[PDB]
């Protein structure tokens, strides 16, 4: 599986769809994104950075009219460099659920409120990537 990688998702986003990620994090890491795609707008931006000001951050964000919107910022940091993680997404009609190693990471609440329109998912930055599907709970 080459990264960039692109994941389709056929019908959009909908609750209930749980997507799994699985690979492993490059040695001498510096960023990882996952894209949840509408058109040319990042309607979910998820960005572990292993490096920001000397300190490891989630930054997630929403990419409307090529402007980004309001930063959502996470502490907690999963992953680790030259390791393998799972990332786990579950749509639900309120939020985003993000799971890291099994153990819950982060909720993000829909901006873009067409999620029949999400139908693409990137996964970019310093990853190995082993797994990408999606399946309903
Ligand atoms: O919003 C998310 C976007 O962020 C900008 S960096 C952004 O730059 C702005 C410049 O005006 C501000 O500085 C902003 N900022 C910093 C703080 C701060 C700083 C420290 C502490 C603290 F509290 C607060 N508050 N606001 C920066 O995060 C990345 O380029 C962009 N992006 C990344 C990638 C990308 C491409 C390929 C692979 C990959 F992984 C990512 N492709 N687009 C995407 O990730
Ligand atoms: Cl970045």
């Amino acid at each position: 599986l080459i990264v960039p990688y692109n994941l389709p998702l056929p019908g959009g986003v909908v609750p209930r769809m749980l997507i799994t990620i699985l690979g492993t994090v490059k040695p001498n890491a510096n960023r990882i994104a996952l894209d949840f795609q509408r058109g040319n707008d990042v309607a979910f931006h998820f960005n572990p950075r292993f490096n920001e000001n000397n300190r490891r951050v989630i930054v997630c964000n929403t990419k409307l009219d090529n402007n980004w919107g309001r930063e959502e910022r996470q502490s907690v940091f999963p992953f680790e460099s030259g390791k393998p993680f799972k990332i786990q997404v579950l749509v639900e009609p309120d939020h985003f659920k993000v799971a890291v190693n099994d153990a819950h990471l982060l909720q993000y609440n829909h901006r873009v409120k067409k999620l029949n329109e999400i139908s693409k998912l990137g996964i970019s930055g310093d990853i190995d990537l082993t797994s990408a599907s999606y399946t309903m709970i």
